[PDB]
Order: structure tokens, then C-alpha cells, then sequence
């Protein structure tokens, strides 16, 4: 009888076009804040965020009062889209193809005049997402707000702290903060100030699982290419070994590039981190090519230098701890004799062939090891966030 | 002719603002069900649940009453959205991008008032899936219902169990049940507490399929690990072989990827199986090269250490059960014949080398075989659903 | 003239709220059937029918009539949706996010009130696609239709044949038929019974594409793997061919994952011939290491078991019709003679080892083979509509 | 002044429901056209052209008309949707969810009362793409228009000539032309004739990316294939060649999955094609079986046969123009040579056998190169646009 | 007060459909620019730009002016969509399925009748997207905008400079200019003339990542494939590394057929250096071939050519520079002997064959390396925008 009566008397004259200020040359204020549920994707490749937000719009209206000593029990009304004006705030950095995720519901009106609007919304935005340092990337996602037609000089929009008390957190992404800040700009449109309200989501990536499913793999194909360097020569698969975990990685890389974006601001970690691992398995592929020559050197062909006499089987080596009737048938077996001591000199020779295959085998087994190593540490370290990770999530 | 009669004297003063109560300060009650019908897709990567539902709220209107004396026949109407006062429930973990995926129907209301709401959907909600004993896991997805405006002062949202008795079943998850709360929370924006009821849909994934596609296959890529421990060495393709599961294991895994979310909550158990099984095809490779280094030993390097000797060739290997002129002429001859039995004395090193190998291969088959088990049988059955797993589905 | 006359008298007191029933007792009876153009997707994975249907709904509505001799020349009228009554026909099993994919389109009204509503529409809708007998499957989705919000106290909802007559034919399915059942159900929600209209399109899958991109395929998968058993031992190479034949059909039964639905009420006919057709390739790798490891024999092993003798180079050889200074030089030239004789006893012995290779070979080059036909043509077979496919599609 | 006299004088009445007819007796005569603009996507495998069309409308409105003279300077009015009558057309073979992909525009109309509605469109229309010649097939895509509600008595639809003159170009498609035709059909529903305009576009797919993507790969693929037979036996990678080149196609022929539909109405080209293809790899990996065994063959096994001795070894090879102490110290030494001349006949019976698998080799490179051109040639010019498509696109 | 008093003056009598001139003879001027905010994405197999736009739209409303001293305070009012006349200006080439991106907004308007509108958008156009340089491509995407129903007669669109103030840059692409341009066409539909504005969003792509990711890829696997040309032949793994050099390269040309459209207007420059880079590997497995196919000859068989002993061994290797019963006895030694000096004259000849293999494996290791560089230098900096490229973003 008395809510009935009343939604009769607030509607009388009322227009939804009509800013709800007493005075027409005074501003109106708009507290704005919003309440951030859940981060729901972060898409590196299409540079967009998508959160599950609820927008807090809170204003107050001169026409929307009443005294709840003549409408007793009702304290408060509802109106729905359309019925009532509203601050028409957008997302200034909307992806959404409609650009308005909002999803209009009502307006709760007190007897003071005081109008709450809370709409929930799926909002895509466009977020620049710096994959210099990824696995070990902290993003900052800006989600600006402000009204789209109402300047400074008739929507006065303040910002209240982002409430996070209902966040539900993320698998992948652990939410830093989301700070606010309130900004007045001009535009080239309009000779009137539009002030914004910018939240910044900032957002750490949890690494455990590109830590185990991508960092950890190259470590495991660096190590399998370098066991190219302790498989003997006779064996005959040193190349299928290396050029095998070679394809092995390309592929791996492949599958890779589903994940970052195709832009050119920097060069990622990630693709640093596969420069090295890259270098490791195709120098020991360049590396086994040489051994391979060593090994099967013709023992016919040039001697050995004296560069490769001294600084392999001398310096490296010992570093590396390796170290009538009757004449005729006396031609024939002397002959015999004589072919089979070619033969020994000959494989004598192949010998110290080999050996040398042996000691540059062995020699870039360290190098390619210690390197690996250095690179692997080096380029996950240079990242500064690198400590954090490994403390929070392993 | 009575039932144009009351539609026009039902909507006579009818405002779909007013909740349709008759004293004011009182709560409305609404009772919320659903009723699953299909549950449709459950995104693991998305943490998306898809449910066909039917909504089910009945609530008392005060205005839409008649005496069916007097529009005899008559004992029901329909209103369609708009027209009729409705609760403004919404489901508060939505991950569709309009937000409300409900499909407005009409609302069936009886000569006493009673109203009855049961609006169809494709509902796409927020779930946490805990991917930590996938595939042998049981999944919690809550769905969460309640008034966005109305707090608890002005509906008083009462829950009824929810009915599955046409329920379909799904081909991928057992509906183990879908139990419901009401509660009552305090939001930062508003004093008023606003009741919400949540339906927690209990599912457990049928594991026929991914244990047939996913988890038999490792068992088969570690069992031709395997069979690199019975190729001999001199077939020259150990190596080949071995690199060969390697690659085609690491492809296996790619394929998983696409199905697991990127989060970092836990490591699952099908990463620890993985990683059970990347460890036999890495070890097998490293144990296939050095057994290639002892199969390949020159006979003329170092010599057999006594650990060896001993460890191998003795206590496995018993454990195993495995076990003038003519003077010159006389020169020539003996030179060959003696330089035949320095090769005779070469080729038995060699045969030791080459026995060794033998004995370290069937010592690491053992070894690998048992291990295999136990981290398969382990891994597998530390799922504490794994035992109800094989007696429902296989 | 007439016709705008005709028009304002019929919507004079008109409510489109009205059930347009004469007795407000009696129910309306709803004709319901529709017209099939098109079969335009069968996603097996997300178990959902596309069809391009056209709703044929005809009712009769008591209040738009009027006498053509009064209004010359207009015989029927058309009205848009808001504008009739018209009835709230849903498809219950939709799997369209927003629900109701009908397209809304006039309902063509005559001089004696009949009316008729054919709107088109993009159907989606929730078939459980049965993969047991893929690819040589038959599916039976069902289209159950019903007025939501009436039940068959207010709706007689009665059921004409479907039409068929502009069904344009699916390159991939053939069209049964599209048998309709009338029937009426209770629901939890209420007491009153609701009738529905349940189409099962039958369709039966043109097996062409598939016979000759995934069941032809394996058998070439399986004939390549049985190649491995006319490889010589020496060529090195029967490792690369078996295992790489593997890897192909990895990755072969990876593309095949894409189709299937991740179901577990049955292993499907495509899995059980995979099962084979991996069997196959896996015991030839199995059995390949057995013959390399008959042929790579250390002739100064263990010594040829009795059993083995017998069985292999016998019974089944037969059966696969396969079968002073004088004195020292002496001595020298003596031990090179029987250095040479133990030489020709050891080739001797690997030459009989290397036999019983090959035996074991063409033995399991025949129980592969045969192994393998069975298994392609009992599995295939064991599908009732196997014999319908090949004459229909082949 | 005018402008606004004249929309208030011509809504006065005027019902957008009522068909602007003078006579009701009469059909009005809509003549439908319509701009085609872009061919923007031809999806073989759902079987959907999207096209960017204007649909052109127009019609005589016989109560929208006003004499210029009074309303000076006003010459045309437009009106948006639901304001005016409308013809309902739409396109009745429509592959978009929404059914009506048309986008809502004005209808501009002159003083005499002649209406113009040009509507733009994004239209997905369900095309039979036959890829039965693909890549060198041309499409015939109907996009079948007609008034869903209004029949051949009420709506006299005529056809005039579809417009090319701002066609865009598709760098994939080459637009033949696009003819229309009108037609009067009979539908189960209704015994009124409903009229439709049927406009054809026919499509000639430009060859030059499929060319080279798909048939010169092939073509390359079949040429590494011819390489085993130049191989030399004793390389040992004849089997590695012949089956990675195969392991290589196979992948190749997944992704031409991707593009084609999977239906049976006939054998693509492509496919025969691929079977040609995969034919010579096929056969040359068990042709290089049979070389591999004649190669590695026993010299002390079966004698080779007449028929091998004549066929190979001289009718093929020509053709192919290929070509006391002192007594025992005796017994020793002619045992030493007499084993030597053992060898000597047993490796000249190998030469033969080797020599065998050579002639073999070479017969078969001649075999399965004439053999690969001619299938190669013989498949491609099969198709009736290949001729064509060489000339236009090459 | 004085706001909603202008709110009820301005609206009366007022007719959206009307175009808003004192003079209905004069067109309506409408100044039309926009602003570019992002470019979104570049589709270049689907031909379409999405961008993110605030258009700008500004007119002069005869009707929609007061005397701010008379409504003090109100130098602004604001009106939604159907409530105040809009031009009504479209994306001509528009690739959106709804073709209208444009969020519809506030129009605001001073006291002077001066209307100002900036609608925001994602605008999804279709851009003729030239791939014939990819990845160092510049590209000119046109965006047409113009009143669909209002031609020049009415409506007299001029054009005023686009903005990029707000400009946000994008990591792939690099914004040379928005130039615009006025131009005014004639349609078959249509006599009287069109006007429309026309701004090319003139990109250029940066190459850092798709240097990286891509083309020196191809170097790399270009430099591998030339490392069979160092490897021993007696290794045995020549046709494994550069059979699995190819299968890698073909492997990662498929991963790049994601990107590139199917069209056959051009072929891209990428696939020129693919072509290249298939050249090199192809022909270095032809010529692997005939490099074994010398090392494997048999000594028995045809003799060295005399072009084959000078063009090779002396030419190009110096200009590589490489380079009673005792007569008995005598018979059987002296066989023994000529039987050895037999192998000896036979491996001399094989040896020659060797070092033939070796010149002819190094000649072709300068050519194919020399041929590498010229066609990877050759090709890429054919490119107009190579130069510009690589000094902006590298
Ligand atoms: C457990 C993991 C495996 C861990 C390690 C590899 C296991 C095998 C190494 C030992 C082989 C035996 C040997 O002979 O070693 C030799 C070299 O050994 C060294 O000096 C260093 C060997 C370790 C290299 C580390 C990188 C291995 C690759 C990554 C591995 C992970 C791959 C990925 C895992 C899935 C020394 O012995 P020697 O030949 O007697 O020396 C000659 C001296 N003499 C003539 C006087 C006798
Ligand atoms: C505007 O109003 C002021 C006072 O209200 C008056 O003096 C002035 O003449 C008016 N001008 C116009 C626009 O008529
Ligand atoms: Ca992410
Ligand atoms: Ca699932
Ligand atoms: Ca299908
Ligand atoms: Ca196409
Ligand atoms: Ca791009």
C-alpha cells in the first residue's frame, strides 16, 4: 500500500535525462569504486584481461526522497534500466566486441535520496602485457573508468578503494593489489575536462607450472643433447642422438608460440632461455660433426697438425686425466709380414685419430656442461622477479 | 470471455516495481530450487562448468488473486517478463559474457497468489577444478543464487532441495550428487545481509576413457623404454630406439597440455606420472650410453677397474645366472702368428667389455622393470578415488 | 481499405496474454510438426546436433475471424511476435546458449481464425552421440518439444508427421528418418501433466570418408609394421622401421582424439581396432628384438637350447620350407690353421643362430599376418551396420 | 518546416502491419536485387559461404506519397524499422544462428510513393561445396531469397539483375558470375504458391597457393621417394630415407584434413592424388625390402633362381645398359688357401646377388618415375578446370 | 529545475526521423573524423582489421537551442539513442556479423544547436591485407564511413583530420599515419551522389619477432643441412641428418601456413625464401646421394670416367686444395699373396672413389653455402622495407 504509493509519487515528473542535482551549476558526485571476485583469463597472445568485477556507482538524487514516516516499512526502492538517470560510466580500454560487458541491474534508492548501483559484468580490457620476463612477469592491468558524455563540470567522479574481501584467487595469477587512481584529462574532442578513475591490477605469475612444464623440459633436452658427447664414435648414432633432440626441440619451441604475442617491443626471457638451449644443442650437433671427422680421419691423408698434436693429446689430455724355390716363398710371407706392418702403423695412426675424437669429445663435454649451466642460471636469474618465484611457489 | 476479463483486472494499478507484499516491512519469501538436467561441458582449462538447468523460485504475489467462482474455468494465468513482479536472482559465479545466461519464460500464477517461475538455461559458472588427481578426480562446482538488490530485509530467500529426476547422465562425469546451503553474508557495500543459496554439484569423472587414452599409453611407452635393455649392442640401434620413445613420450605430453589448466595450486598427479615415465626413457638413454661405452671400450685404454670386476662380472652376473732363408721364413710367420694372438688377447678384453655391458644391461632391465611398477602402481593408487574408479568404470 | 480496416477491428480489445480459446475450460489444441532442410553439424565431441529446421505450429484463435464478404480481397492477415497469442513451444534439450534459437517470423492468420507459424531457426540441441560403433554408427537424436509454461489442461499439444520433402542431403549423413512420438509427462515442479513432441532424427554415417582417411590407413600402418619381418637382420634397420611405424600411428591415433568424445559408457569399435592395429606394430617390436637378439648371438654363449633346436630349425624350418727351425715355422703355421678352423666352428655356430632368426621371422611374419586380418576383419564385422555401409557407401 | 509536416501527415493511419496496397485484391510487386560486395570466408568444411551483400528492395507504398509543391524542397523521407511495412524477405538457406543475418536500415521513399530499402548484411548461407576437383573446383553457391509470410497472391516478388560493379576481389576466389533466377515452388505447408529469387554465385577457386602448398610438395615428396633407389645398399639408410619420407607425408596428409569436409559424396581429387603419392612411397619401402633382401643375401643359402638369372642379370641389365714336417706344413697352408678360395666363391655368389639388387634398384627407378609422372599428370588433368586454372592463375 | 524545464521544451513537438534544418532544400553539414585508440588485431588470414575507435561525429541541430539566460546553469543537454536525430553513417566495409560495431552513446548538445557524438567501438573492417612482403610488409587498411541512406543532396559530409593523441602503440605493428580523404561516388542503385570518407590506418609490421621466430629458423636448419656436407661418409648418419634437417624444415613451413591467407594474388616473400631454403636442403640430400653413391662404389664395376678423374681430382681438388711339396707350398703362398695384392690394387681404387666423394662433397659445401647466402641476402632485401626494418627494430 505504502511501496505502491510511493514508486506513484517518485515517478510523477520525473525524467531519466535530467542529471538529479538540486542546483544545475554545481557538479554531481559520483563515487565510484568497484569489487574485483576473480581474474578470469589473461591473455598474452590477444593482449586482453578478463575479470568477474562489480562496479560500485554511488550518487545521490534530489528527486528520489521521501519521508518514511508517511510510507512506513519502506526504506528503500529499486528501479531498473531506463527508469532512472545513472552515471553512464564505461571502460575507456574495453576488448569486448560489444564494448559494454555491463550487465544492467537496479538501482537502490534510499529515503535520503541516496542511489547505490552495483552491476556485475564479465569485462574484457586491453591490457599491455610485458612478456620480457615471462614465466617470472608481474602484470600491470589498467582498467580506466569514467563517464563517457558527462564532463568534469556536471559529473564530479571520486574514487573509492577496489575491495578485494570477496576475491576468489587464481591458480595461475596471484593478485598483488589493484591501487587506484583518480585523473582529470583533456581530449581533443572537448574543451571540457573528463576526469577517470584508472584501477591497475597487478598481478604476479604463479610459475610452478611453466616451471615444470617448460623451463624444466629445456633443462632435460639440454642435459640429452649433451650425452651426445659420451657416446663413443663406433656406436654410429651420435647424430641421431643430437639431431633427434634437436627436432624433439624445434617442436618443443613450436608449442611454445601458442602462448606469447607476436610483437616486438622486446626480446621474452623465454626466447633468450631458448637462445642458449638452442646454441648448446646445435653447437654439439656442429661439435659431433667435428668429432665425427677426427674419428674417421683416413689414415692415408694429412698427418696431423702440430697445433692438434700438442693441445689435444698433450695439454688437454693430461688435464682431462685421459691418457731357389725357398728365397721365393720367403718373398711371398715377407710380403704378407710386411702388409700386416702397414696395416699397424696405418691403425696406429687411426689410433691417435680417434684419441684426439676422444679428448674433444671429452673437452666439450665440460665446456658445453659449464655453459649450459652459466646460460640456464644467468638468463633465469637476470629476471628480478626470479627469487620471488621460486620462495612463493616452489 | 472470463479469462480476457481478469487479465484486465490483474494488471489494473499493478506495478512490476512493488514487491507483491501486503505489509511492507515484512520479507517476501522466495523459494529457489533448480533441477539438473544435463550437465554439458566441464572445462578443465577454462575452470568453466556448462549445466542445463531449469530454475525453479515460487514465491506469493498479494495483487494477482481472483474467486474462481467468478472467472469459472479460469485457475491459472501467465505473464511474461516485464509485466509481472519477479526476484531479480542471478547466478553471483557466472562466466557467461552476458552475465545472465537465464532464458526469460512466463510466470504461472494460481488464483491464491501463488506464483511459480521455472525459466530455462545454459549456465556457464565459475569452478575451481582442482586438477590434483586427475584423471581419477572428484570435482566440487558451486553455484551460487541468490537476489543482486534484494537484501535479506525485503526477501527472505528460502531454499528446496533440488531435483535430478530428469536428470541425463553424462558419458564423462558421474553425478554423485548435488547437495544445497542457504546462507547469509555481509557484503562491504551494504549493512543489510543478503541471503544466497548455493548448490554444490558433486561430479566424478568417469575414467574409462582417460585411462585407456592417457594412462595405458605411458604404461606402453615405458615398456618399450624397456626393450632397449634386451636390444644387443651390436645392433646399433639402442640409441634409436631409446630417442625414438623419448620424442614420441614428449609429443604424449604436448597433447596433455591442451586439457590441464595452467595453475600452480598443486603439481597433478598426472605431471608426477609423467614425470615417473619421463624418468624411465631419460635414465634408459643415459644407462643406454654407458653401456654403449663399455660395449664400445678399447681394448687397449684403461683397464677394467677391480670394482667392477667384482661388482659386475661376479656378484650380478652370478645373481642374474648369466656366466739362412728358412730362419727369416720363421720370422715372418712368427710375427703374424704371433701378432694373430695379440689380437686373440685384444678381442677377450674385449669380450669382457663387451660381457659387462651385458650384465650392466639386464642388471638396469631389473632394475627399471620393478621401478616401473612401483612408481606406476604408487602413483596410480595414491589417488584416493583410484579404487573407486576401476570398480565402477572398468 | 479493407485491409487496414480489417486490421484495427481485429486488434480492438485484443490480448495477446489471452489463451484464445472460445470455453476457457477446454484446452487448445496446438498442431505441432516441422519441416527438416538441412542436417548442418553432429558434433561428436560436444554431443550436439545442428539442424536447419522449420517449426510448423497451427492453432485456431477464436478472436481473429471475420466475414470476406465484408472485407473483399483480404483473406488472410499476418501479425508479429508481441502482437497474437501465440504458443511458447521451447525445445527442451537445447544446448544453445541462449536457449531459444527460433527466429521469430509473422503468424499467418485466415478468415475462419486458423493460424499458422512456421518460424525458422539454426537448432542446437543435446543428442547423446553413441561412438560405440564409430565409424560405422547409427545415431538417434531426439527433439522434444513442449509449451513451457502450458500444460495439457490449457495446451493439447497434438502431433502431425514431419516433412522431409525439402531435405537436402548431408555428404556425411544419411537421413533414416525422422519418426515423431506424442507423449505426456509429470513433473516434480507440478502436478499438472505437460504434453511434449519428441522427433528422433535417425541417422545413419556415410562411412566413405572414413574408410579411406582412418580404418585404410591403419591397415597400411599394419602392413608396414609386418614389412619389418622380410627386413635381413643385417640391414641394421629394423628397429628404425618398426619403432618409426609406431611413431606414425601415435601420432595418427593423436588426430583421432579430435572426433571422439572424452565418454566412458563404452569402449568405442575405432579404439578396439586401434587396440589391434597397436598390438600389431607392438609385438613387432617385441618380436624384433627377440629375432635381432637370435641373430647378434655371442657365439661363445650359452649354447642353443634342445627346444630350441627342435621347434625352429625342424619342425617349423620344414614346415615354412625354408631349410728345428722347421719345426717351429710348423707350429706357427699350425696355430694360424687352427686359429682359422675355431673361426669357421664360431661362424658355424652364429650361422645356425642366424637361421633360427630368421625362422622366427617368417614364423612371425605368417602369425602377424594372419593375426592381422582377422582382427581387422572380425572387429570391423562385429558392427551390425558394417554390411549396410560398404553397399550403400563403397 | 516541411519535413516535419510531412512525417506528421504520412504516420497518420498508417499501419505498418497492413500491406501498402491500393487494391487488396491485387499482389504488390517487390522487385529484390541485391550488390554483391565481398566473398569474405568459403568454409569447405562446414560447408557455409560468408558473403558482405546489400540486399536491394523496392516496392510502391501507395499511402506514402505527398505532391512536392506543398511540402517544398522535401523530395524523400525515410523511415527505420517497424515504422513502415517492410517485405519479410529472407534468406531461406541462412547458416547463421540468428537466422537473419540482415542489419536494419532505412527505407528511403520518393513523393510517388516508390520505396527503396537497401539493407547491408554479413550473410552465412549453407552452400554444397563439391570439392570433388579440389583444388581446381568451381562452386555454384545458391543464395535462395523469398517473403516467408506473404505468398504469390499477396507478394508478387520479380528479379532484377544482381549488381557486380563495387565487387572486391578475393584473392582465393575468382567470381565467375552470379545469374539469378525466379521461381514459384509449392510447399507442404501451404497450398499458395510462394514465389523466391535463387541467385547463383559460381566461384572458380585461383590455384596458385594450393599449388604450390599442397600438389608441388607432393611432387617433391614423390621425387625424395625416387632417391632410395639411387641409395647404395651398403649405406644402410635406404630404410631411414624411404620410411622418414613417409613418416613426413603422412603428417602432411593431417593437415590437408583440416581443410576438406568430412563427407562421402564422392572421392576427392586430392585424395585420388594422395593415393598415387602415398602409393609410391608405399611401394618403393617394400620394393627396398626386396632390394635390401637380395642385397643382403645369404651366399649359402637357396641357389638363385633360372628366372632371377635371366630376367635381371641379362635382360634388364642390358637393357638397362648396366654390366715328413715339410708335408704336414703343406696340409696347413693349402687349408689357408684353400678357405680363401672359399671366400672368394661365396663373395663372388654375393657380388651376383648384390649386382641383382642394383638391376632391381634401377628397374624400379625407371618403374616408379614413369609410373609417378604419369599419375602425377593423369590425376591433375582429369580435373575439367585444370587446363584453366594453369592459364589464369600460372 | 531549469534542467528538467529544458528537458520538456526541447522535446516537444520534436521528430527524430527529421533531419534537423532550418532550410529542407540546403543538405545538413556533418563533420566526420575519428579517433584511434588500438589496433586490436591483424587477421591476415581472415583479411580483417579490428580496431578499437571513438568516432566523431559533429552537426547542428536547428531545433535543439535555448538562451542559457533563461535556463541558467544548462549549457549542455544530452539525448539517447532514438530520442534525438543521428546520422546515420556506417562502416561500409564492415566484417562484423552484426556489421554495426558502433556503441551507442550519448549525443551532446549546447545551447548554440552544435550536436556532438563519439561513439565508441571495436570495428572489425575488411582490409585487403598484401602478404607479397611479409614479414617486412606495410599495409593500407581502409576505413569507409558514410550515411547509408542519406545522400549529398541531404547530407553534406565533410571531413576533419583523424586523431592519434590518445594513440596506444602496438607491439606488432608500428602506425606510419591515418591519412583521410573525401570522395563522393555514384551507385547503381542510386542517381543522386553518396559522399563518403575514407581513413587508411597505413601500418608497418615490426619484424623483431617474426626475424626470430622465423627466418632465422630457416638459416638455422639452412646452416644444418649444410653440415652433411662435412660429415664423415663412413659415419653412416649423412641421409639421417639431412632426411630429419627436412622433415624439421617441412614440419615448421606448416606451422607458418597458419598465418598466411590462402590467396593466389601474389607469392609471399616468405614463401620465396621458403623456397629457397627447401632448394638447399633438398638438393643437399640429392647430392648426399651421389656422395655415397661414389664412396659406396664397387671397385668391380665401371671405371673412373676420364671427365670424372680430371674435373674432379686434379681441377677442384687443387683449387680446394686437398690432395716337390715345397713347390707345392710356394703355389699356395704365393696365391695367398696375389690374392692380397688383389684386395691391395681394389681398395686403391676404392680409395680413389672415397677421395672422389670427398672433392665432390667439398665443392658443393662451398656452392650450396655461397648459394644459401646470396638467395637468404638475395631475397629478403628484395623487399622495399628490409633497410627500414631492420634499423627500426633492430
Ligand atoms: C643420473 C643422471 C646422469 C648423470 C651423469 C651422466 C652419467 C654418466 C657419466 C659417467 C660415464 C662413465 C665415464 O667413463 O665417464 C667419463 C667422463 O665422466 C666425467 O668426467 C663426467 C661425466 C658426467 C658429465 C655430466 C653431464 C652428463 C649429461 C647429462 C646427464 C643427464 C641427462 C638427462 C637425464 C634424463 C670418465 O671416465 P673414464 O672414461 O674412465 O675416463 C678415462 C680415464 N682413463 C683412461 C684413465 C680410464
Ligand atoms: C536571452 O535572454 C536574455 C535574458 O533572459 C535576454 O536579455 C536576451 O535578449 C535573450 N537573447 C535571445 C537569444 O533572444
Ligand atoms: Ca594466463
Ligand atoms: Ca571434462
Ligand atoms: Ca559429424
Ligand atoms: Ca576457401
Ligand atoms: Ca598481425
Amino acid at each position: 500500500e505504502f511501496q505502491r504509493k510511493l514508486y506513484k509519487e517518485l515517478v510523477k515528473n520525473y525524467n531519466p535525462l535530467e542529471r538529479p542535482v538540486a542546483n544545475d551549476s554545481q557538479p554531481l558526485t559520483v563515487y565510484f569504486s568497484l569489487s574485483l571476485l576473480q581474474i578470469m583469463d589473461v591473455d598474452e597472445k590477444n593482449q586482453v584481461l578478463t575479470t568477474n568485477i562489480w562496479l560500485q556507482m554511488s550518487w545521490t538524487d534530489h528527486y528520489l526522497q521521501w519521508n518514511v514516516s508517511e510510507y512506513p516499512g519502506v526504506k528503500t526502492v529499486r528501479f531498473p534500466d531506463g527508469q532512472i538517470w545513472k552515471p553512464d560510466i564505461l571502460l575507456y580500454n574495453s576488448a569486448d566486441e560489444r564494448f559494454d560487458a555491463t550487465f544492467h541491474t537496479n538501482v537502490l534508492v534510499n529515503s535520503s535520496g541516496h542511489c547505490q548501483y552495483l552491476p556485475p559484468g564479465i569485462f574484457k580490457s586491453s591490457c599491455y602485457i610485458d612478456v620480457r620476463w615471462f614465466p617470472f612477469d608481474v602484470q600491470h592491468c589498467k582498467l580506466k573508468f569514467g563517464s563517457w558524455s558527462y564532463g568534469g563540470w556536471s559529473l564530479d567522479l571520486q574514487m573509492q578503494e577496489a575491495d578485494i574481501s570477496g576475491y576468489i584467487p587464481n591458480g595461475e595469477w596471484d593478485l598483488v593489489g589493484i591501487p587506484g587512481k583518480r585523473s582529470e584529462r583533456f581530449y581533443e574532442c572537448c574543451k571540457e575536462p573528463y576526469p577517470d578513475v584508472t584501477f591497475t591490477v597487478t598481478m604476479r605469475r604463479r610459475t610452478l607450472y611453466y616451471g615444470l612444464n617448460l623451463l624444466i623440459p629445456c633443462v632435460l633436452i639440454s642435459a640429452l643433447a649433451l650425452l651426445v658427447f659420451l657416446l663413443p664414435a663406433d656406436s654410429g648414432e651420435k647424430i641421431s642422438l643430437g639431431i633427434t633432440v634437436l627436432l624433439s626441440l624445434t617442436v618443443f619451441m613450436l608449442l611454445v608460440a601458442e602462448i606469447m604475442p607476436a610483437t616486438s617491443d622486446s626480446v621474452p626471457l623465454i626466447a633468450q632461455y631458448f637462445a642458449s638451449t638452442m646454441i648448446i644443442v646445435g653447437l654439439s650437433v656442429v661439435v659431433t660433426v667435428i668429432v665425427l671427422q677426427y674419428h674417421h680421419h683416413d689414415p692415408d691423408g694429412g698427418k696431423m697438425p702440430k697445433w692438434t698434436r700438442v693441445i689435444l693429446l698433450n695439454w688437454c689430455a693430461w688435464f682431462l686425466r685421459m691418457k731357389p724355390d725357398l728365397a721365393k716363398i720367403l718373398e711371398e710371407v715377407r710380403y704378407i709380414a710386411n702388409r700386416f706392418r702397414c696395416q699397424d702403423e696405418s691403425e696406429a695412426v687411426c689410433s691417435e685419430w680417434k684419441f684426439a675424437a676422444c679428448v674433444v669429445d671429452r673437452l666439450c663435454l665440460m665446456a658445453f656442461s659449464v655453459f649450459t649451466i652459466i646460460c640456464t642460471i644467468g638468463i633465469l636469474m637476470s629476471a628480478p622477479n626470479f627469487v620471488e618465484a621460486v620462495s612463493k611457489d616452489f
